[PDB]
C-alpha cells in the first residue's frame, strides 16, 4: 500500500517466493495491507488519465502499452492513441474511470490503470493524483492537463474552463523509457513489476512504426537495419515468434535460433541457424554476441529459475551494446520501425499543436 | 579361430565390454585362439580373390567396399573395380596376395582381406579357401573361377589352362546385401563385425553411379529421388555431412535433422530444419517418420550407448519402408546413385563378356 514506482513489488511463483518478499512489502506498505493479486498473463497494460470537477469528467489521455501488463507502466513503451486497442474496448475503459471519479469524489487529477485480457477489462488500480504520464499527455494532446486540474482544484469547472472533450490527435506519439542498467553492471537487465527507469523520450509519427521508431532512437538504442538477429523465446511466445521472425527476414536479418526456439520457426517452414547455449557448445551465444555478430536480440524468459539461466544473453548484450527485447510485443513493435525513417521528416510542438482540430 | 561370417565377432570398447563377449567368442573358437585386434578406424575394406597353383598366383578380383572395415565383408556392399582405391595401393596389395598364395601354399582360391588406412595396408584375414565373392567376381570378370581353381586342385595348371592373367572388366559391378532384420522386429537393425544378411543382387553399370543404383533397387531399396530426407550423424562424420547435406539439396531434398547435425550444417551455411529427438519434445522424429514425412534417412552411430540411443529412428525407418543408411560412406554411394537410371539400360551377361578384350 502507499506506494509508487512499484516499490517492494514482486511476482511470485510459490509457497517460498512469498516468505521470501512479504516483509518488504510490507515495511513499504504505511500501515496499510499488502494487496496478494493474480497474475494476468497474455494482457495488454493501459493508462488512462483524467480530471474530474465533482460534475464532469475529462478523459486526458488513453495510452496503451507496448510490453504487456507485468512489466511497470514506468518501464513501458506506450502509445498515445491506442494502436491495437479495440475502440469497442477503450469505450469500456472511458466508462469504468468515469465511474470511478465520481465514486471516489475526485477533484483535479486522477489515473487509471486497466489489463485486457480476452477482450475483458480488469481493474489494477487508481491513482488519485497527477500521475507521471500528464507531461507526455498534455504534450501530445496539446492541453496543458496540469493547468486545469490545477484550476479545477481551486473552484473552476472543466466548463467554465472550456475543456470539456477529449481530443484525440492526429498524429501518434509513443514514449519509451531509459534504464539505468549500463550503471549498474551487477544487475540483470530483465524488466518486471518494479519501475526501474530514469528518464523517458517521447516519438511523434505520422504512424506508430514512426512514432516507436522516433522514441527508440531517441532512447539512445543501438538497434540496425540489418544483419543478425538471434531469436530466444520463451514457450508462452512460440507461437508468434514466427511472425516475428518472418517479418525480420522480410527486413533482411539472417536468424539464429536456440534450440527450442529454432524447432518451432522450422515446424513453420523458416530455418534459422542453430546456436549454443552457454552449457552446450562453442561457440556459444556468449561467444556470438561478443563477436559483434549480432545487431538484435529477442529474448523472452519465464520463471524465476529460466530467468537466471538466461541472465547471460542479457547481460551480454547489454554489454556489447546489441539492441534487445524481453518482451514480443517490444519486439514486434520494433520490427515494425524498421518500416521507418526517424530522419524523414520533423516537426515542432507548435506544428503539432497546431493540426488539432 | 576357424569362423566365417564373424561368428561371435564383436568391437570392444572396454574391459568390461570384452568380458561380457570373450566366453563366447572361444566357445566357438575350434581349441584355437581369439585374436585381439586393435580396432581401424576410417580404413577402406578390400576382399581379393585368387589362384594360386603354386607355380603362379592369378588375382580374379579386387573388390573395394562401401562400408568401411568395422561392417562385415558379407554385409557391405562393394565394387569391382575398386572405385576410390589408387593403383599403387591396389598394386601393393595384389603383391601380398602373392606372397600369402605362396608362403600358406595355396593350391586352388583363396580370398584376401585387407584394411587400407592412411595409405596404408593392412591384412585382417586369409581364407583359406572359395569365398562367397567368387561366384560374383567370376560373373563380373567372365572367368569361372570354381571351374579353374578345381582344376588345378586336380593337377591343372594356370598355365595350361591358359588362364593366366588377371582381367579388369570395362564395366562396374556393384554388389549389394539384403537383410533380414524386417523378420525380427525386436532387433536394432545396425550393422557390424558379425554377418547377418542372408542374400545378394548384382548391379552392372557404365559408371559406379550406374552400377549402384542398379544394385540399390535391384535390392529392394524404397529410395526416392525426391523428398525430404532426415540426417543424424555421428562425430566423425561431421566433417563429410556438409559435402552430403549439399549433395542431397542439389539434387532438390530437403533437409531435416537433429541438434548437433543442425549445428554443423548451419555452420557450413546449410540450415536444416530443425527435428526433435525423441526425448527432445513433439512431434519428434519417430513421429515424423511414422507420419511419411521422409523419403530418406542418413543416421550413424558409434558406440554401445550411443548405438542403444539411436535404436529407434532405425527401428522406425525399417517399419515404415524408408530407405536409410547407416554409413556415410553408404550414404555417399546412395547420392551419386541419384545420378543415374536403373531402368535406362539393360545387358545380358553374354554381351557383358563379350565387352570384354
Ligand atoms: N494483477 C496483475 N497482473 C499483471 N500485472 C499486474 C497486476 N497488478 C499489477 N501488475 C503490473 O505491475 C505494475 C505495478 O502495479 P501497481 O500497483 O500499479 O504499482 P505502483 O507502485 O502503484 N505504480 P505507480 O503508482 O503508477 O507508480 C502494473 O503497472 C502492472 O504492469
Ligand atoms: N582390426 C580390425 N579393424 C577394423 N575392422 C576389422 C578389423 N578386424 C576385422 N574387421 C572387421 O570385421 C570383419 C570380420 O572379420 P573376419 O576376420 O574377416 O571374420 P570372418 O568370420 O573370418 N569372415 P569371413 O571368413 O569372410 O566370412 C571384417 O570384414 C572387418 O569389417
Ligand atoms: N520499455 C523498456 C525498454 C525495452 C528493452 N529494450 C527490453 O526489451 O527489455
Ligand atoms: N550394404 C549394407 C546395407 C546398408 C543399409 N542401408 C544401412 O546403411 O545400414
Ligand atoms: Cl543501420
Ligand atoms: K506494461
Ligand atoms: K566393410
Ligand atoms: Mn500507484
Ligand atoms: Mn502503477
Ligand atoms: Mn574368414
Ligand atoms: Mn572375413
Amino acid at each position: 500500500s502507499y506506494v509508487l514506482g512499484g516499490r517492494a513489488m514482486e511476482i511470485v511463483y510459490d509457497e517460498a517466493d512469498l516468505r521470501r518478499y512479504f516483509q518488504t512489502a510490507v515495511s513499504v506498505s504505511n500501515d496499510a495491507p499488502v494487496l496478494l493479486d493474480h497474475f494476468l498473463d497474455d494482457a495488454v497494460e493501459v493508462d488512462v488519465d483524467a480530471i474530474c470537477d465533482g460534475e464532469m469528467v475529462l478523459i486526458g489521455g488513453i495510452m496503451e502499452h507496448i510490453e504487456q501488463a507485468g512489466v511497470h507502466s514506468g518501464d513501458s513503451a506506450c502509445s498515445l492513441p491506442a494502436y491495437t486497442l479495440s475502440q469497442e474496448i477503450q469505450d469500456v475503459m472511458r466508462q469504468q474511470v468515469q465511474k470511478l471519479a465520481f465514486e471516489l469524489q475526485v477533484r483535479g487529477l486522477m489515473n487509471v490503470q486497466f489489463a485486457v485480457k480476452n477482450n475483458e477489462v480488469y481493474l489494477i488500480e487508481v491513482n488519485p493524483r497527477a500521475a507521471r504520464t500528464v507531461p507526455f499527455v498534455s504534450k501530445a494532446t496539446g492541453v496543458p492537463l496540469a493547468k486545469v486540474a490545477a484550476r479545477v482544484m481551486a473552484g473552476k469547472s472543466l466548463a467554465e474552463q472550456g475543456v470539456t472533450k477529449e481530443v484525440i490527435p492526429p498524429y501518434y506519439s509513443v514514449k519509451e523509457v531509459v534504464l539505468p542498467f549500463n550503471k549498474f553492471p551487477g544487475v540483470d537487465p530483465l524488466l518486471g513489476p518494479e519501475m526501474r527507469s530514469t528518464g523517458e523520450v517521447m516519438g511523434v509519427g505520422r504512424t506508430f512504426a514512426e512514432a516507436f521508431a522516433k522514441a527508440q532512437l531517441g532512447s539512445n538504442s543501438t538497434m540496425k537495419k540489418h544483419g543478425r538477429a538471434l531469436l530466444s523465446v520463451r514457450e508462452g511466445d512460440k507461437e508468434r515468434v514466427v511472425d516475428l521472425a518472418a517479418k525480420l527476414l522480410k527486413q533482411g536479418f539472417e536468424l539464429d535460433a536456440t534450440h527450442g526456439t529454432a524447432i518451432v520457426l522450422g515446424e513453420a517452414g523458416i530455418n534459422p541457424r542453430l546456436v549454443n547455449k552457454v552449457h552446450e557448445g562453442r561457440p556459444h551465444i556468449q561467444d556470438r554476441i561478443k563477436n559483434g555478430e549480432y545487431t538484435y536480440i529477442i529474448n523472452t524468459t519465464s520463471g524465476r529459475r529460466a530467468i537466471e539461466d538466461s541472465r547471460v544473453i542479457r547481460r551480454s548484450a547489454l554489454q556489447y551494446k546489441v539492441h534487445y527485447d524481453t518482451t514480443l510485443n517490444g519486439g514486434f513493435a520494433t520490427a515494425m520501425a524498421l518500416n521507418a525513417d526517424a530522419t524523414e521528416k520533423v516537426i515542432s510542438v507548435q506544428e503539432m499543436h497546431a493540426q488539432i482540430k
